[PDB]
């Protein structure tokens, strides 16, 4: 689903590093697989396809299965990787993260 915004070189190594159930640090994945060099264009393509629905939030359950997005058989992240992939993110603290949390994010 990212095909024009990353290429398939970076999706492969990013994904291979954190193969191990909580070897998942979503720093390190966004730097490996491009994401921070990104335009504001391609920022809020990627948001569109890891928040899935149209509920304008990425929830939790979605993040879960954030490397998904990227390849389709990846595992699913731990209940902790989630934990602290969200916690990092959602800094209004409502349990899921929206748009311009996302932009930060990707920002820090
Ligand atoms: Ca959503
Ligand atoms: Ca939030």
């Amino acid at each position: 689903a990212f095909a024009g915004v990353l290429n398939d070189a970076d999706i492969a190594a990013a994904l291979e590093a954190c193969k191990a159930a909580d070897s998942f640090n979503h720093k390190a994945f966004f730097a490996k697989v491009g994401l921070t060099s990104k335009s504001a264009d391609d920022v809020k393509k990627a948001f569109a396809i890891i928040a899935q629905d149209k509920s304008g939030f990425i929830e939790e359950d979605e993040l879960k299965l954030f490397l998904q997005n990227f390849k389709a058989d990846a595992r699913a992240l731990t209940d902790g990787e989630t934990k602290t992939f969200l916690k990092a993110g959602d800094s209004d603290g409502d349990g899921k993260i929206g748009v311009d949390e996302w932009t930060a994010l990707v920002k820090a």
